């Protein structure tokens, strides 16, 4: 208790929070998915819901201690308020992400920082022929909203969505989810930024006593 | 009213807040989930709605007083923002929990906290069979959301769901509810974490249901 | 202006806020309710949704003063968020509690409080047989969530809810509304509390 | 920018905010409705839902200041939060008031406030004739929700609300539309209270 | 990491925030719009739900500084919340705007300000016809709530709205869609304000 106190201390009082990256110092963000339900198709308005979790995992020099001088500690659960977070933002949301998860991150001695928001979204998705055989197939970037390819690059360890969470007994079966990085460029300013892109293809399942 | 001010004074403004646990200062929590309604079943989104309130209990050395030094004082209330709180997590929710009772928890002498949160859960419950004699079975998962069973515990009192304030004219019959401890472990990770897997047995109301 | 600013200043700024009751200081709060509307009857759910005000009131010498040091000011209105408030709580609520009026409350020189909230509220009341004569009763109490009645005791002033602001075009029209104190014990007869114990009595209007 | 800021910093962080009006201190408060749009009406629920914007304008010394002393500036634009506002409040609404325009008010060197929230409102009303060629008539008090008429009275400028932003294309077309003060009296304290009571009769378009 | 602290840190904790534009001292905003998709149609209500997003561009001099003084920074990112942002509101919504993209803003050296907030609006239209080939047009006029002509100016680039991240599978196809500045008059105060017209065409989604 005392030595994690000491820590949390040094860490965030003494210095301010990490201001974000710039082109001279710029920051990767490695992302992966975990698709837990898809929720709900509208096919009046073309919107799908989907629940997953989102890791998210970055590296800061300020964030780096010596656990010999904090008693071993080698890791610690923080408040996301007390933190820089990246603005990853689905790019083609209908409604604002609502969160599932507490938002609280890990980090590690070396100055790594795990963040893992369970999020459910809304997004553009024409659902016809999600009945069928083939089903249908939708995607969605995720993105930073205001930091440019200079600044944030955005990266995955592999191009599989994970399904080990997916519920078993969904209305809905996956028969592909994909997560593949993409360079893009902006309209008016022409400066590229990195988007990875959420692909899955799916289709409706067939084969002294108180308190109160 | 004096006393307790000196006492919240004392434990609130001169420490700083309990940071969480760690690998050296784990933590048990005990859950205890007392169901009142299953409000809504939705067979187009495998979606339920069930409303409880859920009973947790912790213990910290900082929270500690002797009741002699207070004015005989052996416990208090306090707004649960003037205290760390665990990250109790449903794992299989779909919308955020909605919550249904005031955010403040109760501190004793020996530093213990009991907190007890109302709230209303959707979650993941394909509830195919309600409409029959058999029903239909559902399960959540609660959990801490950001640490391992290295930092945090969680424990029950009793393996059976209270049911002695379930709405007696709900659109659903109980027909069992657990609360069951278990061990997992994380996919890319490999090291375990406790989860409380809350079972539900349910169908819609009948008159009565074998014979 | 200047008389209560020193008044609110006095009151706020120089003692920390009222901490809740205690055993040895416990605390009575009134209520008394306000049934405004019965907006909705949900029979596939068992929810029904009010809409009503909440009466409160309590007493404390820590908010008292004498007027004659404050040009004969009586009494005053000031956020909720200066003060302690009860944690009113309605047992059998499926939905959280909407607020539609302002979270402000009305101090009186010799300590009392009266705050008065707005709500909506979504309960677990079976509405069937609202389309006939006899209609449908369903209940709600509400009650401290935290405290005992060691340290909190709720009464009222009548057994009759008010039903004079009651819309008169409502859906539903009202039988019978009380509002009655019971005392309650905890689980298996635990350690007592008390609760107002909202009973109305209704049917579809004719 | 510079003198602007000089102002605000005089005006906000030198006194503390208007605490709100007494018996001995009391405010006029002026309000007028500009209705938008009838926007839905629930004949099974019987709500209507209204989208208007409420001008509301009242004066306070402390908001005084001598355009010379700050480079001729006679009015400026700032946040809600930065001053006291009035707690008008809809006294038959079945939802929270939804917040439709910035929360920014406009503070004249005379210490005039004028502050226009536009909002989307709920609120008990009963539909039946909607669809027939002499409508129906519904009608919501507006009202501040903690003070009595000896601390508060709200006053119009016109009975007449205004339409010129009323939506042409609407589902409802309106017949008439009104904004009356009255006076009233509280149930258990008998002291009196000022509302605007705001009467629209419409009918669906033909 | 280090220049960018100081810069923060000598730009919004030792002068206060920018406080708005007066009549001696007036701001022009820039806005463009990108329609990303026509979300829902309610006929029986007469809303209806674009997402889009709005980009927005206006300049300070209290924003500048020289990027040799600072390791050669040319612009940063920052919350919302370190600065001032013009209060650009539908004058025709039926509920709260909600906010789709993070409230994170873009600041460069000749303190130039972009901010391009993603939102879902409802909005007063009619639909009756947009099951036609003519298909149906509406309309939703964006201006401060509280400026007038006299403190605030909004003008646009192009009178053409951005189509190229428009849902190419919306249920709604658009025929066309523009932004155009107006000047309009308040009732009481008969003075002038600036207006954006949002005025899109568009049908229900259907050679052989
Ligand atoms: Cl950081
Ligand atoms: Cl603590
Ligand atoms: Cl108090
Ligand atoms: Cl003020
Ligand atoms: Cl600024």
């Amino acid at each position: 208790q005392a030595n994690l106190m000491r820590l949390k201390s040094d860490l965030f009082n003494r210095s301010p929070m990490y201001p974000g990256p710039t082109k001279d110092d710029p920051l990767t963000v490695t992302l992966g998915f975990f698709l837990q339900d898809i929720v709900k198709v509208d096919s009046s308005t073309n919107e799908v819901d989907l629940v997953y979790y989102e890791r998210q995992r970055w590296k800061l020099n300020s964030l780096m201690w010596d656990p010999n001088e904090y008693g071993n500690i080698t890791d610690f659960r923080t408040s996301a308020a007390d933190i820089w977070t990246p603005d990853i933002t689905a790019a083609s949301s209908t409604r604002p992400v609502q969160v599932l998860s507490p938002q609280i991150a890990v980090v590690t001695h070396d100055g790594s920082v795990m963040f893992s928001p369970a999020q459910r979204l809304s997004f553009m998705c024409d659902p016809t022929g999600v009945d069928s055989e083939e089903g249908v197939t939708c995607a969605v970037k995720f993105e930073s909203w205001v930091y440019s390819g200079f600044e944030i690059d955005l990266k995955t360890d592999t191009d599989q969505v994970d399904l080990s969470s997916y519920y078993a007994s969904s209305k809905y079966e996956i028969l592909s989810a994909t997560q593949t990085r993409q360079v893009q460029h902006y309209k008016g300013t022409g400066e590229p930024y990195i988007d990875v892109n959420l692909v899955v293809k799916f289709r409706e399942r067939r084969a002294h006593h108180h308190h109160h």
